[PDB]
């Protein structure tokens, strides 16, 4: 309450220029100060669910020490459009860890569906999120159906706030054991798909891990990140967008701009 939105930022103008809705939640983990705009509205997860998927796999690996190095062979029928890594290993298979890294760092769709199967499907990932205290997250469908981003549909959505809170628990808090936590962080740090989103607002000399999503319809795209500014506590943040019309375009620039406003609202010099 008292530390939320101490400094107002022009999010409304930004989303109006975009032609849609922007949802932002950012927390300074040192002071507890927050920036919050549409933070409790639901937005489609799109590929951003794959970060939480990889965390759920790591949590399972705490009870199954051989899980991450298990080899997984798959057929051509497992390939889904946008499977840039797993298509190169169709004839060989990949380990669970490799599928997880591919899902996080390349948004690989086939990898994500294979790992969902390992966890018992969308309800199994939802159950993992409930287990860390996230009551907002829901995954309902598989790739590619979960990308429909229909206005008003709560399937396959969360809120910026719940995403940020869960990300904090998994990357900085105690939801994962220490080895698994650092592996999750390392996967996020190695992401390749986010250079034009939150990372574009973050100085190059700060560490950052992130996970993106792009539904392909309804102007719907997103990014969440942990950011380590030097000399102060980390910042966790989530930026989600959507728009009213199916043919509306997403904007990476709008995501980067919203992330800049969030950092400015927290008084984090960048
Ligand atoms: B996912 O929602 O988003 C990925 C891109 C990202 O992480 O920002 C691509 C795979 C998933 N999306 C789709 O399959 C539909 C597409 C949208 C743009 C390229 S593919």
């Amino acid at each position: 309450h008292m530390l939320t939105n101490l400094v107002a930022e022009p999010f409304a103008k930004l989303e109006q220029d975009f032609g849609g809705s922007i949802g932002v939640y950012a927390m300074d983990t040192g002071s507890g100060a927050t920036v919050s705009y549409r933070a409790e509205e639901r937005f489609p997860l799109c590929s951003s669910f794959k970060g939480f998927l990889a965390a759920a796999v790591l949590a399972r690996s705490q009870q199954q020490a051989g899980l991450l190095d298990t080899p997984i062979r798959y057929g051509k029928n497992a390939l889904v459009p946008w499977s840039p890594i797993s298509e190169k290993y169709l004839t060989t298979g990949m380990t669970v860890a490799e599928l997880s890294a591919a899902a996080v760092q390349y948004s690989d769709n086939a990898a994500a569906n294979l790992l969902l199967k390992e966890l018992g499907g969308p309800a199994g990932l939802t159950a993992f999120m409930r287990s860390i205290g996230d009551t907002t997250f829901r995954l309902d469908r598989w790739e590619l159906e979960l990308n429909s981003a229909i206005p008003g549909d709560a399937r396959d959505t969360s809120s910026p706030r719940a995403v940020t809170e869960s990300l904090q628990k998994l990357t900085l808090g105690s939801a994962l054991a220490a080895p698994q936590r650092q592996q999750f962080v390392d996967w996020l740090k190695g992401n390749t798909t986010g250079n034009h989103r939150i990372r574009a607002a973050v100085p190059a000399d700060w560490a950052v891990g992130d996970k993106t999503g792009t539904c392909g319809v309804y102007g719907t795209a997103n990014d969440y990140a942990v950011v380590w500014p030097t000399g102060r506590a980390p910042i966790v943040l989530a930026v989600y967008t959507r728009a009213p019309n199916k043919d509306d375009k997403h904007s990476e620039a709008v995501i980067a701009a919203a992330a800049r406003l969030a950092l400015e609202g927290l008084g984090v010099n960048g």
